[PDB]
Order: structure tokens, then sequence, then C-alpha cells
């Protein structure tokens, strides 16, 4: 079929501080692998590059490579500040829960940009940015601080809990799904092969640019 190589760069993602390192790493790794799957499904051989910066490509890689795909992003999950309810234990209301609870919703923010480049010149052949704020993600969470006028309460009646990490997981799942969906839209053998002319031209301009002076 196609003897053409695509250089897949490592995703460069920054996140908000509330997202665990484990979650960040799994996100990065699965992003890279799913993009790999997409490109292989469209008929290209994929070379995984041990970097995310196009300049750290070896000349070998720039040579064998038809195109390079670069991802970068800021993935933020923060509460919608309007929807944080802080209902506290009313002392003696016939039923007194000695736990103070908070209730909120996490919304997405930031961006993920995918860029198709010509390896030799490093010039951008195309790019699409997905705005994460545009996703309608509202993941409810509740955490329970141990309240102030409950010191006498014994261990059993004050078991705090927090489900933030589950909401973070759910939000990252949807984000990942919607993102891979867009990427699958864009990285079609038809879209990628439509760059072949400019890619040849740019390689040429930069391949001859090395051999003059």
């Amino acid at each position: 079929a196609l003897d053409e190589k695509i250089l897949l760069l490592r995703p460069a993602f920054q996140y908000s501080d509330n997202i665990a390192k484990e979650y960040e790493n799994k996100f990065k790794n699965q992003t890279a692998l799913k993009v790999e799957q997409i490109l292989q499904n469209q008929g290209y051989k994929v070379i995984s590059v041990d970097s995310s910066d196009k300049d750290d490509l070896s000349f070998s890689q720039k040579k064998e490579g038809y195109l390079a795909v670069a991802m970068n992003g800021e993935i933020v999950l923060r509460p919608d500040p309007k929807r944080t309810i802080q209902k506290k234990s009313e002392p003696g209301l016939l039923f007194s829960t000695g736990l103070d609870k908070m209730e909120g919703v996490l919304i997405p923010a930031g961006f993920v940009k995918v860029t198709i480049l010509e390896p030799m010149s490093g010039e951008s052949l195309d790019s699409f940015t997905m705005d994460l704020s545009e996703l309608d993600i509202q993941e409810k969470f509740l955490k329970t601080t141990h309240s102030s006028h409950s010191g006498g309460l014994v261990s059993t009646m004050v078991k705090g809990t927090d489900n933030s990490n589950d909401a973070i997981k759910s939000a990252l799942n949807k984000i990942f799904a919607n993102i891979m969906q867009e990427i699958d839209k864009k990285l079609t053998q038809k879209n990628l092969e439509s760059y072949q002319k400019d890619a040849k031209e740019l390689k040429g301009k930069r391949n001859r640019h090395h051999h003059h002076h």
C-alpha cells in the first residue's frame, strides 16, 4: 500500500494542579497510542519519536518521514464557582449529621492543538485546535470537611469522604473521547495525502538549502 512514514511526536500536555500525576501520565500514553492506532488504520507506518519538539528530530527521521504530527495542550479542570453549595450541619435539627459537606461541579478548560508539519522544514502544513471549554461537561463532586462543633463526636459518626478523583476521572474520560473523535475526523488518509505536494516542495526548498552554502 503506502510506503510513507509519519513521525508521531510525544504529546506535550500541561494540566491543572488537581489532576494526579498518574492521571496525567495515563492520559499522555493513551493519547499517543490511540493516535498511533488511527494513523496505522489510515495506512501509514508510524515512527514514535522520543521527544515532543520537532527540532529534536534526527536527520534520519526528517528523511524517512513524510509528515510529523504534533500535539500540545493545557487540560484544566476547575469548579464552576456558581454551583458550589456549602451546607453545614445545623446543630440539633432532630437529625444532626456531624459532617459539613461541600457540593460542586467540575468544568473543562484549556485547549488541545494538533499540528501537521513537514519534518525537514518544520513548516506547519495544517493544524486544528479543540477548545476544551466548549465541551459541556458538568461532573458533580462532594467532599466533607469534618465540622467545627463536632469534636465530641466519636470516630464512627464522622467518616469524611471525598469523591473528587472520581469526578476527575469521569471528566478526563469524556475529554479523551471527544478529543480522539475529532482527531479521527481530521487524520484521514485523504486529508494527509492532500499535503503531499506542499510537503515535497518544502522538503525540496530545505533539502537544496543545505547543499548550496
